[PDB]
Formats: structure tokens, C-alpha cells, sequence
């Protein structure tokens, strides 16, 4: 049912990410991390987050056998890893991924008892994800509410990191890139679809927890608004029929990809 | 009904919260912050704190008034706030609450919009978690799951800093002192009640997110047990008629209170 469904888009999810922390660890050590300016600690955090995700995963699985499902194989990965900011921007925007995703699933499990469990592995990778923004310089709190994302919308925050999956996964919309990835209200945003979408009735969709979906006409740019708090996450949809692209992807032609929002607690001097 | 009153009692533990750090921040500055050793990033951080939690306790206000509840007031406070250590401390134990409160209230919200908004709440205070344990030398992850708490467990969590409420809020358990509040696996922690409480009968609850509740008799001693992970919450209960005592609190006698288990990413030399 749509309960196992979504336990299972979850153990895709955690397949990837505990993937990621798994290698990240054999193949970082906490000499690495210190040379890069980082204390002992945040290496242990980072086995820690490692130890967090292997169990996330691994709690899914069961729990889904436990209902008689049968749960997803890991697919077969890539990762853009080199130094040691590579694996904390890799880190970093896994986690922020986590946060929709988790938010996405919890509306479609449909126990109480499950939907604990759930949320206090969600409640886990926000943790997470405010520890990898402090060691990149962004606020470990950038907003009140963190708001979902539609399954699909999650693959296309992934793709870049899938070879290929043994078994029909959700499809990603093609990428859109942002530049800048990072900035202020106001802000003007090239975004540019890897595919070739007519923009004739595109919308921007700014994504926010705490304001929903803000839409306005592409300028092909996109604005970001005044009142929006959070991690944005940035798509193009096309028409309005749609007004809470959070939650229906039935519009959705480009994106989402995610914009980090300026926000108090963000690295500044002194 | 039972929505209703899950996010009165979140609206009081929210009213609690924003209370401290509105005056929190009207007391401390910056330089306070980095006459401690923090950053200016650090103080502004704590300022979107404030701000999140404003955020948090008006939201749950609209949303009560939008049911056709009646929002509770704020109850009358006390902060045993000297320094900013004493500000950070405050901050870590009102955050670290949160979770189990969240995690509580949201068995009892009945809607899929509703529970998607509180739950993107959770992972905001989970984030402020995270960082005031970082700021405190405390693993900001120290384990996989959080898991909840009841309400009345929840005021037990609170009352030092309530000093009286003008509405018949949570009635809270007698404290539990716990010597010492931190430590590895082992620990035998000496645990006091602040009522004469007779152990005859008593079980030392360790509520743990990752393996719920374990019980074994007092030595009056508990040992924190192997297998656990995260925060953890100890309690003393009489007899075992309840097993799950982080969803029933009808067998608790004193606390809980709060106990920082050793994790992977606490401060360490190095
Ligand atoms: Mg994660
Ligand atoms: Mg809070
Ligand atoms: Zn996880
Ligand atoms: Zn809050």
C-alpha cells in the first residue's frame, strides 16, 4: 500500500546517503579532516552521522519486512568527492535533501506508531544537516518550517548522484541549475533546464516552508521574493493549476534544486 | 478535541520558549557572545532562534484560532540566566525538550496538512538543538532516533522554570535529580527525588529513542545500559505495567529528567 511505498522511497533515500558516509569514511580520516581546519570532533561527528544513516537504513529495511514488503536494494552511485569540502558539500546537501523527503513520505504512512518512528529519524538528519551548514559557513537554522517535497522532486535533487537502479525508481525531472546556488531576498537567479522546456507559461516556483509556493513569470530568470525563510527550493512549473507544488508534481517541468536562502547564523565577520 | 489539545499544550511549550529567548536577546549582545568565545555568527544564529520560536509559537496561535480553539496565554517564567554559558545551557535543555514534546503531540494531531506543518517545526527545533550542542561541546547528532514523551513528562522537563500558569496546564512528576547528567555507557548515576518517593517496587526507566524504554531495579542508582543511543530520559516508574512509558506516563512516580549520553562528536582533544 501507499504505507510500504513510501517506507520504501525512504530506503532508497537512505540507501544513497548511508552509501555516501560509508565510503566517506573509508576513505577520510580525521588527519584529513584537521588538515582541512576541521577539530577531531567534527571527524566524529562524521562516523557518528555514518553510524545515524546505516541504522536509518537499516531500520527501514526491517520495518518493511516486518510488513511483509519486500525493500529496495541499494542502486549503484556516484559521487562527486575529491577533498574534504567536497564531502562536506556532498554531506550537507543530502541532508537538506532529507528534510522535504521525510516531510513528502509522513503524509502517506498511515499508522501512528510508524509515523513516530519516522519522524524521529527525520528529526535526526535535521540535526544532521544543521551540523554540515555550520562547518560550510550557513546558518545551522535558517528558518522556522521546513516544508516536503513530492517523491519525484526528491530524484531530481539526486540524479546527479544515481548510475542506474536495479528496479523502477522515481523519476527525476531534468536538473535545473541556479546561479548563483546561494544569496539574499532579491536576488536574480539565471536558472537554466538541462532539457529544452518552452517557457511560454512557465512559472518560477519558489518553494518555502514557511510561505508555501510563490509563483511568478521567469524574467529565463527567477526572483527570489521577500517574506520566504528557509532553504528554497527552486522549480519551473508549468501554469498555476497547481498551487502547492510541495505536494503535486503534476505540474512540475524543471527542478526543484535547492537555493540557500542568506539567513542569520550564516558565517559573517567577527 | 484531541488535535486541539495537542497544540495547546505545543503552544505552552512554545510560549515557554520564545518567552526565554526574546528576553535572552534583549539582555545579550554580541559582544557578550564573543566576550565568551563565540562568533558574531554565534549571537546572530541565537537572534534567528528568537526568531524561529516567535514564528513557532504564532503559528500554532493562527492555527488554534482557525479550529475555533482558544489559545492558551503564556504562563509567568523564571531563567536562572548569569552569563552566556548560562544562556547556552537554558537554550540546549529547552531544545533538547522540544523533540519529545513534538514527537508526543503529533500521535495526536489527526490531519495530513496539520501534522506536515508541526512536523516541519520539530525539524526546525532539532536544527536549534543541534547547534547549542555544538556551541556546548556536545555531539549535535548523538544518536539516530529521537523519541517522544509525554505531556505530563514534558512539564516534569519544565517546571524549574515555570512559576505558575493561568490555566490548568500538564501537572509535572517530582524532579528527579540526576548525579552525574552526563557520561558513557556505565555510568552509574545517582538519582534523587525531590519527594519522598518510596523505590519499593521501583524500576529505573532509561526512555531511549533507538530501543525505547529499558527497566531494571535500582541500586537509589540506575546504570546507563549498552544499546542506547541519543539523548536519553530517565525515570523512575512503579512496577512494569507499562512498557512503552515514553507514550504512558500512568506507571511514573519521579522524573524524568534529561541525561547526556556520550556520542560520537562530542568535544575531544584534538
Ligand atoms: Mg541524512
Ligand atoms: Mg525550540
Ligand atoms: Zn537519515
Ligand atoms: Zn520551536
Amino acid at each position: 500500500d501507499m504505507t510500504l511505498d513510501a517506507l520504501n522511497f525512504l530506503l532508497g533515500v537512505e540507501h544513497l546517503a548511508s552509501a555516501f558516509y560509508v565510503q566517506a569514511v573509508n576513505n577520510f580520516t580525521a588527519d584529513d579532516f584537521k588538515a582541512a581546519g576541521l577539530a577531531q570532533r567534527d571527524y566524529d561527528q562524521f562516523v557518528g552521522v555514518r553510524n545515524n544513516e546505516v541504522d536509518h537504513r537499516d531500520t527501514l529495511i526491517s520495518v518493511i519486512k516486518s510488513l511483509g514488503g519486500k525493500p529496495n536494494p541499494p542502486c549503484k552511485y556516484t559521487f562527486p568527492v575529491t577533498d574534504v569540502a567536497s564531502v562536506l558539500k556532498v554531506s550537507r546537501t543530502l541532508e537538506n535533501a532529507d528534510k522535504p523527503a521525510y516531510l513528502g513520505a509522513l503524509r502517506d504512512i498511515k499508522s501512528v506508531e510508524l509515523r513516530t518512528s519516522v519522524q524521529g529519524a527525520l528529526s535526526g538528519d535535521s540535526a544532521h544537516a544543521a551540523f554540515f551548514a555550520y562547518l560550510t559557513g550557513k546558518a545551522p537554522a535558517p528558518g522556522p518550517v521546513d516544508g516536503p517535497l513530492t517523491q519525484r522532486h526528491i530524484a531530481t535533487l539526486a540524479q546527479d548522484f544515481i548510475v542506474s537502479c536495479p528496479y523502477p525508481a522515481p523519476k527525476p525531472f531534468p536538473k535545473l541549475t541556479l546561479s548563483p546556488q546561494s544569496g539574499p531576498v532579491g536576488t536574480v537567479v539565471a536558472t537554466t533546464c538541462a532539457q529544452d522546456v518552452d517557457t511560454n507559461g512557465v512559472m518560477c516556483a519558489i518553494i518555502s516552508g514557511n510561505q508555501g509556493t510563490l509563483m511568478q513569470r521567469p524574467g529565463a530568470t527567477c526572483t527570489i521574493p521577500p517574506g520566504v525563510k528557509g532553504i528554497l527550493f527552486i522549480a519551473w512549473v508549468r501554469g498555476r493549476d497547481v498551487l502547492n507544488v510541495g505536494v503535486d508534481d503534476s505540474s512540475t517541468v524543471c527542478g526543484p534544486n535547492y537555493f540557500l536562502l542568506s539567513a542569520l547564523g550564516d558565517a559573517v565577520p567577527g
